[PDB]
């Protein structure tokens, strides 16, 4: 079968051809598609792109603060890849609690949607409803309940854990391939505290966007053909979400091509 | 280039040969497949599935009592096709009001999610957060904070007005082919007022499942050739959304395949 990272490059061709010119909020354009997918295998391989190097360090690292809670920007820096508000970390793990400063003890405040996720896998794997999400700090103090920017979907079947994330919008060109090596961790991590094998990641965006700047440098890297994707090991046995460790994680066969620059 | 319901009939195709066992809520067996996503344009043409007789009547007659906002099962019955609780034409135009009788005014209660969504695009059509969200009813007491069951998020470029609808789980043999229809046909009315133009309704499912006693009958609707989409109509200028009416609307060459009855 096809290597899975010629839907990300089939994607950024079709936008090329066919995008819509669409500014974002802050009047910057882009070409932009609504409506994509893509299903990449996490079976004995880790979705990791190779036709540009990616930021896997600060893919992990951020991945790992988000999982602690954390809203100090300072602990994510300090990892070499500060309050920030209620972002991810305080959404994933306190969950409609007020937010306060990055000192506060949130313990047992708001709802830990990702234990929540874990604990619902394993008492029920059949449920359809093992949803988490995350909002756009911005978008809080804007309007009484407002919309998420992004939601993930977990399923289990055959002993097997897959993940659909779904986002608001996608930045084809900077995020995206930053976002399915991150989530494509995450099921990983999710699927090894509840003893299940990862399945699949599936992408889905709603506007799917290119913005100007990165047309030219995706040209090129649609010029570069996929290597085979590398495998993820976690050469540790843990069992809770919040014990892994960067160490714990390890890349192997990942053969990229250069890193590609865009503004 | 292909009809568009041939997405359909292949994802069914593809369920039957591929999709995996798995019971539903009621350990009722289903076959399932976890991330589908379909494309159906809505220029100069509707979606309304031609290898088997839609049940028009209802979709049209559900949307407008769900856009209602009633949660009363006689208005819906009383037109051919009682309190219910908080359903979806509650949650569509009193989002977060806390639920009482199908007879109490929630006036001003609540978010109206479908007039903000009319009011974001009038305003910004830019905005990448026209969201509109549903749940089950069922999961409302369940537990805090439950996670929705489906959501729409519309987009608007050069004048033309898509949706995405993302459902938890898609009931392949049942409701999907009701739910294309109806959330096209909310498409067609949110582009009637806002003067913009149908542009694609995108159809996305967590976990797309069909029923196996619904195996046999898709079998057989898979041997037939869909015939072109039919028209829809609005013979009437209408400028509010709560304005419209079964009469406004008419569906023109509609030549489907006989009714297919699914247990």
């Amino acid at each position: 079968p096809p290597h899975g990272e010629l839907q990300y490059l089939g994607q950024i061709q079709h936008i090329l051809r066919c995008g819509v010119r669409k500014d974002d909020r802050t009047g910057t354009g882009t070409l932009s598609v609504f409506g994509m997918q893509a299903r990449y295998s996490l079976r004995d391989e880790f979705p990791l792109l190779t036709t540009k190097r990616v930021f896997w360090k600060g893919v992990l690292e951020e991945l790992l603060w988000f999982i602690k809670g954390s809203t100090n920007a300072k602990e994510l820096s300090s990892k070499g890849v500060g309050d920030l508000g209620p972002v991810y970390g305080f959404q994933w793990r306190h969950f409609g609690a007020e937010y306060r400063d990055m000192e506060s003890d949130y313990s047992g405040q708001g709802v830990d949607q990702l234990q929540r996720v874990i604990d619902t896998i394993k008492t029920n794997p059949d449920d359809r409803r093992i949803i988490m999400c995350a909002w756009n700090p911005r978008d809080l103090p804007l309007m009484a309940l407002p919309p998420c920017h992004a939601l993930c979907q977990f399923y289990v079947v055959n002993s097997e854990l897959s993940c659909q994330l779904y986002q608001r919008s996608g930045d084809m060109g900077l995020g995206v391939p930053f976002n399915i090596a991150s989530y494509a961790l995450l099921t990983y991590m999710i699927a090894h505290i509840t003893g299940l094998k990862p399945g699949d990641f599936i992408h889905t965006l709603g506007d799917a966007h290119i913005y100007l700047n990165h047309i030219e440098p995706l040209k090129i890297q649609l010029q570069r053909e996929p290597r085979p994707f590398p495998k993820l090991r976690i050469l540790r046995k843990v069992e809770k979400i919040d014990d892994f460790k960067a160490e714990d994680f390890q890349i192997e066969g990942y053969n990229p091509h250069p890193t590609i620059k865009m503004e």
